[PDB]
């Protein structure tokens, strides 16, 4: 029947009987234990999921536990300190959606500051990594999907389209939040958040609007929409010296 | 303006480039060499990338090359033989989009029939791993979606309802095809074929109705056909027999 409504004050029980028996079944491997996501900054809905982290003393340590009891849904994950700090320096495409994480967290259990190590880590990242994370991301993810509307375009299928577009204005989303330098707070806030932002690509906004409207049925609007989506990139690419190697026919 | 047009001819003889640049580099290292994807199946549509992919005989071998000459798109992936059956043969929750790859391998080189070895791995795989990778889907995916347009519901934002509602029907899709172990074409068949397939929760099809026709402005009518959606779900798991033991507030 679905996840249940709760209370912030439920949630939090279930948190610190979680917490619990992780330490007695674990005991001293367990440097650190802290909630994440929603319940982390205390934004929670009436529905929302337990998402928690687990920084482990035993080496190579990488596990989680992902269960529901049919009314709600908790997420524990076990990492050792150093898989942990590596993940949390890693910069790939989706690094504004799953790294909000190290930017809400709330601790329940720490030995020795091991979750304020992770983050002043996550918040320390070198500024190329993100320089190089949106050149792959437009080749890697917005060059193919370019590829993929002007398929419909020619030979369809349109309804893909729909739901290509919403790829591609979510893709959109993850190049304007590596380029700040900013997680976002949560998946339903991101396309809010995104066009709130400094520095749009132009045709970015307007593509948007289809997506959080939900008035996806006109293909030809949608097609026209993203080309210009699509050319606004690339003098936004230059503007910022985001600049894709397009020199080689074979890079190796 | 890439990515521009081009005939199969021309991908064919992008592609024996680059087949030319692995030997030329890396030599008897190299087991096989494939074309996948849509030039694969030799469908591929006036706009598509090129996905190639080698077998190394180097052991910890892992790595990919992806990049663009501002007209096409290549990615070429480098992996040993078991780091290449091992992914052939673990079955994830987008296992129905990532692994049709390993059904339209075409080769253009290969020393020993590992391309054959890697096709019959990845359909040798035990029926228990779709069994495991369906009911993680319920609960990993699934059951946190109820959750989130639940969320919708009460407190908004109704902008996250159109696209929340694409990653559900595209969930199911995964979830019919784990069921039928069946991978989809292309991703822009993932919703026409997963439609087509028997078996199907009750509302998944109207769902998809929705998202193929881009009409996502309702969202009074989206809850409602997610629900209806969800509420197929646990009678279709029911009869199927994907049930999980929910009945421990902590399963460890
Ligand atoms: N190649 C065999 C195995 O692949 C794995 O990685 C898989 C997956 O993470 C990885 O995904 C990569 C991303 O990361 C990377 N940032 C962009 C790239 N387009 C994408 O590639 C994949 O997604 C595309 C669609 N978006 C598809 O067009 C493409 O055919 C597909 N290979 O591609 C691999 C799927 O083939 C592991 N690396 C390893 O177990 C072994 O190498
Ligand atoms: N935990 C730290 C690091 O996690 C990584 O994996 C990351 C990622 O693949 C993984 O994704 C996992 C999946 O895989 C797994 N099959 C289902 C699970 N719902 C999902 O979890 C993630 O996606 C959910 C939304 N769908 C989010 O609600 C959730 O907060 C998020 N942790 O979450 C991890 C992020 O926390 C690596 N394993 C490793 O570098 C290190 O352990
Ligand atoms: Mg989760």
């Amino acid at each position: 029947n679905g996840p249940i409504i709760m209370t912030r004050e439920e949630r939090m029980k279930i948190v610190h009987e979680i917490k619990e028996r992780i330490l007695d079944k674990y005991g001293d491997d367990v440097k650190a234990i802290g909630v994440y996501g929603s319940l982390g900054r205390q934004t929670d809905g009436p529905y929302s999921d337990i998402d928690m982290m687990c920084v482990m003393s035993t080496e190579e340590a990488e596990f989680s536990h992902e269960w529901t009891t049919g009314e709600w849904k908790v997420e524990v994950n076990f990492d050792s300190e150093e898989i942990l700090l590596d993940y949390a320096s890693q910069v790939e495409s989706d690094w504004p959606l799953t790294h909000g994480q190290f930017f809400s967290i709330l601790p329940i259990y720490d030995s020795g500051g091991y979750l304020e190590k992770v983050y002043q880590t996550a918040k320390s990242v070198e500024a190329q990594k993100f320089h190089d994370a949106i050149c792959a991301l437009i080749v890697e993810e917005l060059f193919e999907y370019a590829g993929k509307w002007r398929n419909i375009r020619v030979q369809g299928p349109t309804t893909f389209l729909p739901s290509l577009t919403v790829q591609v204005a979510m893709a959109g989303a993850m190049l304007i939040g590596l380029h700040h330098r900013i997680c976002y707070t949560t998946s339903a806030s991101v396309l809010t958040e995104a066009v709130k932002q400094s520095d749009l690509p132009s045709g970015y906004d307007h593509l948007c609007q289809f997506v959080m409207s939900g008035q996806l049925s006109d293909s030809e609007k949608l097609l026209e929409s993203l080309e210009n989506f699509w050319n606004g990139i690339q003098e936004w690419t230059e503007r910022h010296g985001y600049i894709v190697d397009v020199s080689k026919r074979i890079p190796f």
